[PDB]
Parts: C-alpha cells; structure tokens; sequence
C-alpha cells in the first residue's frame, strides 16, 4: 500500500494552465526556506523551477507514465522527460 510523499519521490506534478510536468519531491537544504504546511517542495525536471504543491496535484510516476509521459510542445517539457527517466536524482544546480 502506498505510504506518504517523501523526498526523492517521482511524479508527474499539475498545475493550472500547464500540462502534467515530470517532477520530483525535493528535500529542503538547512537554512533554506520551508514550503507552506501540507504542501511540498516541488522540482520540475527540464525547466529546473520549484513550486509548493500539495497531494491532490502529484500523480507518482510509474503509474502515470504511460499517459503523461509523451513529449509536448512546452519549453523545458522534453529535456524533463529525458531527466526523470535518464538521472532523476542528479543535482541540476
Ligand atoms: C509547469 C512548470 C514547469 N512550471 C511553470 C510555472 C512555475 C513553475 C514552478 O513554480 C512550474
């Protein structure tokens, strides 16, 4: 059964206007800025931007891949597809 989202989890993450985008839960580094109660620190593999999201817009990503997980016309979109596949839990600092 399925536990919480934690760290280094695998996604594909929602958010309005924008289509189900390849991403990861992100750890927060000490001393850096905490996110918002009941959401999580959201990285967005391809355009390398981070949001808050909470559960409802997280969908784990080996479920979902065979939906989400075609190449879109979106900046950043197919360079994200290779990441999340190809060294998920790199440094893209
Ligand atoms: C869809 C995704 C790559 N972006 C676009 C909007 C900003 C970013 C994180 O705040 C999420």
């Amino acid at each position: 059964m399925p536990h919480a989202f934690k760290p280094g989890d695998l996604v594909f993450a929602k958010m309005k206007g924008y289509p189900h985008w390849p991403a990861r839960i992100d750890d927060i580094a000490d001393g850096a800025v905490k996110p918002p109660p009941n959401k999580y620190p959201i990285f967005f593999f391809g355009t390398h931007e981070t949001a808050f999201l909470g559960p409802k817009d997280l969908f784990p990503y080996d479920k979902s891949k065979d939906k989400y997980g075609k190449p879109n016309k979106r900046k950043g979109f197919n360079e994200g597809l290779w990441e999340i596949q190809n060294n998920p839990h790199a440094s893209y600092s």
